[PDB]
């Protein structure tokens, strides 16, 4: 199932952001462009899950997370990686699939 | 190949931290324990690649990164995820394998 991005659904949270997996395709195809500013990204998607701040700037939005029944922690998921270059402009963005254990 | 952790090798950098993949097993088996403080982790491993700061605190060390010949960006890698709970104590740590595209 694939649905258009909306910010309410993007923001919905219960343990994880459980509606983002439905709109990631629209986000990447139809909303993300190289050349957007950091501020534009934050305006669109809100605050990221990870950052490399604290000279490429890099942020990560959780997209999907999957659990085994009875496990506190998840064994796989999907992330959205957005990288910024000069003038705080988007230089790349990609979907990351990860697994643990 | 698997070698003991040393901090010089852990720190070595050329594009990525290219010696960490050899010592990650020793790090997880023999140096990481739940209950260590945030400060102890930073003393051992230095500064992480990602953080969720900027109430679980979460940090990520790049362990390994792989590239296709002629590609600016990598298509897969390995990360070390360390999660902190109360009193800034380690509550879990795991190896993350990721891929893109």
């Amino acid at each position: 199932s694939s649905t258009p991005f909306n910010r309410k659904g993007w923001d919905e949270w219960d343990g994880h952001h459980y509606s983002r997996k439905y709109m990631i395709d629209d986000v990447m195809n139809n909303h993300l462009k190289t050349g957007m500013t950091y501020q534009e990204i934050v305006d669109l998607l809100g605050k990221s899950h990870y950052t490399n701040s604290s000279s490429i700037c890099s942020i990560i939005y959780d997209i999907d997370v999957e659990y085994k029944l009875g496990d506190i922690d998840p064994y796989k998921g999907k992330d959205l990686l957005i990288e910024f270059g000069k003038d705080s402009l988007v230089i790349s963005y990609k979907l990351i699939e990860w697994e643990s254990g």
